[PDB]
């Protein structure tokens, strides 16, 4: 018997293939007006999710509204027809455990969110509205353009925003890729009210140009069965009408033949060194199934023995090496290999350059190699098959985008599943690498003053110049270079994907299996998961990591210089899915090892050993020690908030050593002075570890005893006493005063500010007071100080915590003088107070309820359940109930016992607040009523002003 | 002309720097009395000297000389209330002690210069009616019987007897003169003594007026003080005691060539050897025992102790004459072993007889004695002003010994060269006139005798003939040359006129990134002397308790190195001192300024280019492991304050944890350390004394410039410079911790109530407080209770905190002293609430003379300023403003701070207690009800879960 058409619904699809180890439902399908539809059901998520992604982009922008998609984009949060109030949908979001996002690029408009999963339907049906009827009101329109140019502000400054945008000017004119698609105020009101544009109408004639169901895809994920999740949405996007719209396509590069040979210098605003070179390539999309582009991207990117990098490395003229296909539009694409540059690279380009080519060619003389191709497809077949469970909200976009993309039954596999070997299409590819075809940029504060041209949406300062012809013929008569050999074969590749039985002695949390005074072992079998790998969490004490500027430096180069001797070897480990990290800390040395555990162990081994009996090469404690210098000086350049937050922890912690500190002791760090340091830190550590994954109690044992031994053997290891094991402690702040610590950004003209009320240490009763606040105003704190008296685009609230103490935290980068934005955030906690008390009872169990899904929403892979566990550890907490209990007591809490913590501790006239603020100051530096403010005591030296004051204890341990 | 005044003495000779008045006279009934005149003092002073001491205890009753002592303190007929001589001189800024030696009992006090009158006559009672009350003299058996018990397991007060024992017993010089509840009640309770009756006869038979010396220094002129001391000493009765002589000698023949194996308390290995010899007390204005104490004790080149060194044998050597009593003394030669030592003391004799020989052969030399003689000249010509009260208790002991004209110099200034008496001395020293002792724990088990008083275990054997021939047949030894002529002696005594900008205070006058340089030109003393203070701060000094080994070997090891070419610097006038610290390195260098950069530049120049010597390296390591363990061995008392100390610091290594880190220190390990140190400094200095303000930059400068040339310092960052907190305890809070003294048999409590931040309010609250309550502490927990004999209240500053803190040792439990302490402040709330209001105003009188005292000498402003500068509180005017600020303290002020504060219900009590268990540990005033006591068990933890207080705000 023939099956029912229900009308709404064009087709459904047939199964879409997933991992065995998927335990999600999926089905796919097509609407009757085209939106392409992908339904997850997983009856365990705490959080739902939904996303639509419009096949339309800033490239379709009309052409003099530069950034109309991306205004567009926010204005859709602001209010419909249906659900008219400007932040019903943010609102609705927070105040049952959601929250959303969105963003613009050339071809797609993605909107995504979460939200508990009792509360899909009614997010869902906000959310439907921003396809169907923005209300595009005009004040809204008149603020949120602010939003837009404080973004772009943001980024003006910003070496990446900076050169992605040249890119764009040096191509072709008049092609779409040379458009702006941030937008900026002058674009979207300054230019349209002089040529007499009403926006209002432009935006709703783009949604109604382009927002057609025929170029929609929607994602949707919650605990329901698939056949109610495909009921609501058939009701929900049925409705989207079809306007047929063809979808745009750029079947002509951007770069046509006069804008290859050519040369570009370009002044950084960072002291960056780098090295640009590009070729331009048809569109590889449709291949995807081979991947050519990413066949020659593995190989010219790698950086294993016999590599370009090695190479070039070797010569002491790069770093690092990306090299692979870049992403275009429908119908063109790069490919690309850029490097960083030392002293001497920024002087051999050109030699640079030759040895690509020469790589290149060794890749012509080869030929393709099917054994290549074979360990890409068995590897990445292995990474699908074990691929950890994603977080919904991330989950639903990225599926809504590429559902544009591949056959419904495809769209989980496209990506990661390799099938056809197509030595024709590497061939065919590698013949568009070639001089003839070759852009070059240099990225040097050595061409400042030496550039005549200014991109004009950034201001960068840049030089053309063809290349030379017999520059271009050197590099055409590249003959083979014996350095440059194929990789071998990966021996990292794992194969035993055995799960260990769980052992009849498991804990649900980590045990501490071991104590003595040199090491402390925490370990959890995983109970989860069940995929085939372990986290590996090693945090070495020493007290002469962070005892005085100069040994900071010596720690951070010591390991600098250990990943950078490591780096060919640990490749095959990276490309392997087993990857590791090695950072300084103010403590001492993290390490970090991650992945297949299968041969977790031989890696491992080879990092502690190569930790115990260090040999520094001094070329390259040269050209790192060089490289941290830089690093230090850069830091002058980022963001006026972040400067805000680096100068808080600055001030609040007991010790910490300034950039300028480093800096300065940075020059009397000599290779015998590092070559002396190493053993005098590794002489006396403390371990405390966590592992955690597919490992028993012994291997776990043999693990942690393996480090132990080596660093004994070898640098003669002794413990420390539990006396020297101590922690930086807080500053604590007197009762109701109010500190201000004022510097200036030399480099963006926004200002930056921070702003904590410090309450007390953390405890259970003070923990969800302070969270449970935090959670109240959070949506109200985003929707008074950003969307509607617009002070920026960063705006942030909530909790801070940091040594055991904690507070509540204002963030906010601005246009205006932190003053200013001091009075704003002080008018809105006022109001707040209103409204706590106003609040209905069923309205304050609301927020609960918010929150206590929020803290108790599980983990969905093994290294988010690690990282949970490691910081109870570092915190040295131990509280891996902690979830539970703090629930547990958030549930008995009281608005009236908000309104006393409020009173007492964050009140304008509170007996016990504790307020420290930042103020970062710009380079070139009705409303409700703020209240009057206390005249602040001004810091004006770091130093004095932490002696001045008491130290917090630490909290005790569980 | 006056009946009373047998004699006037003529000018008494003194230094033409010293400004006092001198006046000697002789009383009729012959008590021998210095007058001394001086308008400026702040306090006055008085002391009276009786030759009469323990030899002269009756043979069955050990220690009545001492006991009597301590019963002067008691009563007397005119002045019967118990407690009237201390409580007069406390509520009057003054202070009291009194010894008791062989031949001498000696009694002194100062007290506010407005005050002398009341306090001499209560004083002089003393001497004329005791009352030796029954109660009191129950009582105070047991504050004696503690002085003696804290005593028994100290290794010098076992020796000391222990040479006693072992001398003829018949002697008085064997006799046990500390005397204990033993011999001084339950034995002549069981033998029926009436032991006041024999304190009554012995005072009656000994304290008489031919006895009697007695030294008074006040602001009145000298007739006055000649009319007050008639007054009230020439009462005195005199009995016409002949002075006791002790002609035999306590060491015959039969105590002679004998060899003696003791075994210590603490691990520490010496060699003692004495020879007997004539009392040479007669030949003082020659002096042929101190000349020869300087050869034989020379620590120069070619000295004896020179090559007992470079051999690795000894590390410290001291000899000359030691005092006995009239008719008997001894010249002794005292050596510490290294373990080598140890195996070779047969050696180290031959040595010592060897140099001993080589005097012989060249014969005494002039030149040497004139040297003495000049250097003892300046240095009594530039003499520092002595404090009132050490100086008359000092000067009524010699009066007994040299006319009235010369008491003063009798002592310093040098006659005539008498090579026969040298000669005849010398003599004395020879192998069959010695007695050997070796102390080491390595006869721990090897011993057959006990001595009676003290349990030391020893033996006692002859030493065999054929090794005292050995030594008679020293023959001489190349490596032993007399010392050269002293390069150090000072020749340029000019006192550089005061610049016209001269501070009355030190100006710091540099200020870089490298250097605090803190100056003052003296416009007090005008003597040519400096002193010269460096702080060095290196975040390098006491990272862990290997850099804190590390920087202590490393300074011992340098003085070890500097200290032959040194001797001769400080037998000049001109010494240093340099020890590590807990911020790194500190470095004094006081004396004569004339040779100062020479000696200064050595230091500075042997810091910054050391060659550490290996074995040196191992003897000094060895005897710092046996310094750390030795702690164990300190006083329970001592042990509290060492644990609370630990406590209440951020950071602080214990004597395990530098113990156990001792063995990781390898030569190469210290060779490497050392640049590390020096590499980055901050140096802050107080150059203080006869120098231009020019002068003083050039010291800065010379030394900075040695350190960057040869150690390649740089400066420190300012935010390194970072000083300890002290743990800030909770409202309401009483923490208790608890460690056992595994080698005395009584316990030590410290009690900390922890008040607040320093500050010219908080400060003097507390010491307001503590003036109150210091007298009454003491005559109720000591005198009253008789909880022992160490009983001490006063304030505890530290890290700029500060509190309120008893000390206590005792025979009770640690519990028990906390009640009896708590009983005791509660009775303290009654007394300040009945006090009259001018009872409280003598108390603030009596802390403003105290506060305000100025000091005397260079090195105690010196010190005044240097306290102000490493605590970084930088207050050089906080007397007068402190001062100012406590006149205006009420008495209820006072009562409201300690309602706050301190009492059992206080709402910002904050209490710590160390309680130090006795080795084999386990009416009266109520004590009130305590909470529970939160323990200690761990100090890390206990520290990591509290706040620290800020550091206090600099002045300027
Ligand atoms: O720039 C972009 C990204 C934009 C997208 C956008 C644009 C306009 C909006 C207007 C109102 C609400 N959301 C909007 C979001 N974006 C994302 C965020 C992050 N959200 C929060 O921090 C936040 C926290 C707590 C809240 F209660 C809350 F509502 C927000 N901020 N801006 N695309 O081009
Ligand atoms: O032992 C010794 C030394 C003895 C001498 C001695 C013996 C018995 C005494 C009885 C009552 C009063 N003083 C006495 C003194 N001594 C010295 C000290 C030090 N004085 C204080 O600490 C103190 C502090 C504040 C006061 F108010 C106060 F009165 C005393 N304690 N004992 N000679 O043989
Ligand atoms: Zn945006
Ligand atoms: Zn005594």
């Amino acid at each position: 018997g023939i099956p029912m058409n229900n009308p709404a619904i064009k087709r459904i699809g047939n199964h879409i293939t997933k991992s065995p180890e998927d335990k999600r439902e999926y089905r796919g399908l097509e609407l009757a007006n085209g939106i392409k539809v992908l339904l997850i059901s997983d009856p365990t998520t705490d959080k739902s999710s939904a996303a639509l992604d419009v096949h339309i982009g800033s490239l379709s922008d009309p052409p003099n509204i530069a950034g109309l998609s991306h205004f567009l984009e926010h204005m859709l949060f602001l209010g419909t027809k249906k659900y008219p109030k400007e932040n019903e949908y943010s609102q609705f979001l927070s105040e049952h455990a959601g929250s959303s996002n969105a963003f613009t690029s050339g071809e797609h408009t993605n909107y995504y969110f979460d939200v508990s999963h009792e509360h899909l339907e009614g997010a869902l049906d906000r959310f439907a509205q921003f396809f169907l009827s923005p209300l595009f009101d005009e004040s809204a329109k008149d603020r949120e353009v602010n939003a837009v140019d404080s973004e772009h502000e943001k980024n003006v400054m910003n070496d990446a925003w900076r050169l992605f945008q040249l890119e764009k000017a040096t191509g072709n004119p008049k092609h779409p890729f040379s458009k702006f698609g941030t937008g900026n105020k002058y674009t979207l009101e300054t230019r349209p009210n002089q040529e007499g544009i009403d926006v209002r109408q432009e935006l709703l004639k783009f949604h109604s140009a382009y927002y057609s169901s025929n170029l929609m895809a929607v994602v949707v994920l919650g605990r329901e069965s698939l056949d109610d999740l495909t009921n609501l949405v058939v009701k929900l996007f049925s409705e989207v009408e079809n306007k047929n719209v063809p979808l745009p396509e750029f079947p002509e590069h951007p770069f046509q033949e006069e804008h290859l040979k050519q040369l570009y210098k370009i002044v950084p605003i960072k002291d960056i060194r780098n090295l640009y070179v590009t070729f331009p390539i048809p569109d590889l999309q449709k291949y995807y199934k081979s991947n050519p582009g990413h066949y020659l991207g593995h190989l010219i990117g790698h950086e294993g023995p016999g590599s370009l990098l090695s190479e070039l490395k070797s010569k002491g003229w790069v770093n690092t090496l990306v090299g692979g296909q870049k992403e275009g539009a429908r119908g063109f694409m790069f490919f690309i290999i850029n490097v960083d540059l030392t002293e001497e690279g920024l002087l051999h380009v050109e030699d640079i350059i030759l040895h690509m080519f020469q790589y290149i060619q060794k890749l012509r003389a080869e030929g393709p190699q099917e054994w290549v191709f074979q360990e890409l497809k068995d590897l990445n077949a292995v990474a699908f098959r074990f691929k950890d469970k994603e977080r919904p909200r991330g989950y639903t976009s990225k599926i809504a985008g590429i559902l544009h993309y591949y056959p419904l039954e495809e769209v989980l596999t496209a990506e990661y599943l390799l099938e056809e070997f197509r030595p024709d299409l590497i061939e065919m590819v590698l013949d568009k690498l070639r001089p003839e075809n070759v852009r070059v940029a240099i990225v040097s504060k050595s061409f400042e003053g030496k550039t005549d041209r200014t991109e004009e949406w950034y201001g960068t300062q840049y030089k053309q110049e063809a290349i030379p012809d017999e520059v271009i013929k050197k590099w055409q008569n590249a003959d083979l270079n014996g350095k440059f050999k194929l990789p071998t074969k990966n021996e990292f590749i794992p194969t035993n994907f055995e799960i260990l039985p769980l052992e009849k002695e498991a804990t649900p949390y980590p045990a501490l299996i071991k104590d003595t005074a040199m090491s402390k072992l925490w370990f959890k079998q995983d109970d989860k998961f069940f995929l085939p790998k372990a986290n590996l969490n090693f945090e070495f004490f020493s007290p002469f990591a962070y005892v005085d500027p100069l040994h900071s430096n010596m720690a951070y180069l010591y390991l600098e210089l250990l990943k950078d001797s490591l780096n060919e070897y640990a490749y095959a480990a990276e490309l392997a899915g087993l990857s590791y990290d090695l950072q300084n800390t103010i403590y001492g040395m993290y390490l970090s090892v991650k992945g297949y555990n299968d041969k977790q162990p031989i890696l491992l081994k080879k990092i502690i050993e190569k930790m115990a009996t260090f040999e520094i090469d001094e070329k390259r404690f040269e050209i790192i020690k060089e490289a941290y210098m830089r690093s230090l000086n850069n830091f002058r350049a980022e963001q006026p908030h972040q400067h805000a937050m680096y100068y808080l922890r600055l001030l609040m912690t007991e010790v910490a050593w300034t950039k300028d500190e480093l800096k300065e002791a940075l020059d009397d760090v000599t290779l015998p002075r590092l070559k002396a340091f190493i053993p005098q830190l590794l002489s006396r550590l403390h371990i405390e570890a966590l592992l955690h994954g597919n490992i028993t109690k012994q291997a776990a044992l043999g693990i942690m005893q393996m480090v132990e031994d080596t660093l004994i053997e070898h640098a003669h290891t002794k413990p420390l006493l539990p006396s020297q094991l101590v922690r930086y402690r807080e500053v604590q702040l007197p009762d109701r005063g109010w500190f201000v610590y004022q510097q200036r950004n030399e480099v963006h003209n926004n200002s930056g500010i921070e702003i904590y009320y410090q309450t007390d240490m953390q405890s259970t009763s003070e923990n969800m007071f302070l969270e449970l606040f935090a959670q109240i105003i959070s949506e109200p704190a985003f929707n008074t100080l950003r969307t509607k008296e617009q002070l920026g685009y960063i705006v942030f609230s909530g909790p801070r915590r940091a040594n055991g103490i904690q507070g509540l935290r204002f963030i906010i980068q601005s246009e205006k003088p932190p003053h200013y934005l001091e009075s704003r955030v002080e008018a809105f906690l006022i109001t707040m107070e209103k409204s706590i008390e106003d609040m209905t009872e069923e309205a304050f169990q609301k927020h609960i309820q918010a929150l206590a899904i929020r803290r108790l929403d599980k983990p969905k892979k093994l290294s988010a359940e690690s990282a949970k566990y490691w910081g109870e550890i570092i915190s040295q907490q131990y509280n891996f109930d902690r979830d539970n209990t703090e629930v547990a007591y958030l549930k008995t809490l009281t608005k009236e016992d908000i309104i006393k913590f409020y009173k007492e501790m964050l009140a304008v006239d509170a007996p016990r607040r504790h307020k420290v603020s930042v103020h970062v100051l710009a380079r070139e530096m009705n409303l409700s009523q703020a209240p009057a403010l206390p005249q602040p005591e001004v810091i004006q030296n770091m130093t004095e002003f932490k002696r001045g004051l008491p130290l917090f204890p630490l909290v005790k341990p569980h």
